């Protein structure tokens, strides 16, 4: 239904915000190998995520929910932004660049910070 696939999504985002920030700290503490475990994580998490909002849409669609079709457009254009730059980032840790990698968390951090707003709203609306 509508709601066990919206409390799934709500679940596997909270865990990708989650899994972010656990390997941000672990990152400026130089724990490498925690970081490459979470990147796998995410990506995992991404993917589930991706697929969960691909039926709530159908559904939210099918039931004349303008309103959350908009969001959930406005939430996925946001989220695959900060994917572009997720990616971009592990083909930089894989490389070596520290450098790179710390300015990627900045900027997906700021994007995260987008969808999280934009999930509030999905939530009213659906
Ligand atoms: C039908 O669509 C949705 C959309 C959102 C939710 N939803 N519910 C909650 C909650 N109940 O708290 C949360 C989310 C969610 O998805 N959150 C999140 C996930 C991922 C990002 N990222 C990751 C990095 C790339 C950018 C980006 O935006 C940002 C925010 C926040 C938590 C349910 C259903």
């Amino acid at each position: 239904s509508v709601k066990s696939e919206y409390a799934e999504a709500a679940a596997v985002g909270q865990e990708a915000v989650a899994v972010f920030n656990t390997m941000k700290a672990a990152f400026q503490n130089g724990d490498k190998e925690a970081v490459a475990q979470y990147l796998a994580r995410l990506a995992s998490l991404y993917t589930r995520h991706e697929e969960l909002l691909n039926r709530i849409l159908e559904k939210a669609r099918r039931e004349g929910n303008k309103e959350a079709v908009t969001l959930m457009n406005e939430f996925t254009a946001t989220f695959q932004t900060g994917k572009s730059i997720f990616n971009a980032m592990v083909a930089a840790f894989k490389n070596g660049d520290d450098d790179s990698f710390e300015s990627y968390l900045q900027a997906l951090e700021k994007v995260t910070a987008k969808g999280e707003t934009l999930a509030d709203q999905i939530a009213k609306a659906l």
